RNA sequence: GUGAGCCCGGGUCGAACGGCCUCUAGUGCAGAUCUUGGUGGUAGUAGCAAAUACUUCAAUGAGAACUUGAAGGACCGAAGUG
């Protein structure tokens, strides 16, 4: 029913998957955990993060991760020849107000 | 053949060698914490933990944590990691 393109945006709890970790591994693990909820949120394991989202994930050094980021994750077709996965996620980060308070939404195509 | 050993078959190999009687010796090894060389178990084991710390995209390439550019985060802190 869903389309193999599509963009979602979500709401990722990382204080959760945060707790209890070594401050100098906090934003690399950070980083995986971002991946690891794209892999599993769209299927795909080939995951694409955004500069700007990484930085947004060390903005306040390597143990000053927000506990909740608005994320957009664009599940797109692999072009290129000769690739092992045809689709991809690309993680986008999202101006919004707050990240608070935010459901699941379908980005519209157009 | 009591024995130290001797002889033959089969396989491998490529240029010399043996029996008998005498002559001759640097002539017979399991040890010497023996000498030289080679090889095991230990064992895919002990370990590869000082000097705060790495991350994202793109390129290159058969292959990229430890190549490069950009984007971030840090450290030396002028008796310096200049």
């Amino acid at each position: 029913a869903i389309a193999d393109v599509v963009a979602r945006e979500y709401t990722i709890h990382l204080h959760k998957r945060l707790h209890g970790v070594t401050f100098k591994k906090r934003a690399p693990r950070a980083i995986k955990e971002i991946k690891k909820f794209a892999q599993k949120a769209m299927g795909t394991s080939d995951v694409r993060l955004d500069p700007q989202l990484n930085k947004k994930v060390w903005e306040q050094g390597i143990k000053g991760v927000p506990f909740r980021i608005r994320v957009r994750i664009s599940r797109r077709r692999n072009d290129e020849e000769g690739a092992k996965e045809k689709l991809y996620s690309y993680v986008q980060a999202v101006n919004v107000k707050n990240p608070k308070g935010l459901l699941t939404s379908v980005v519209e195509e157009e």
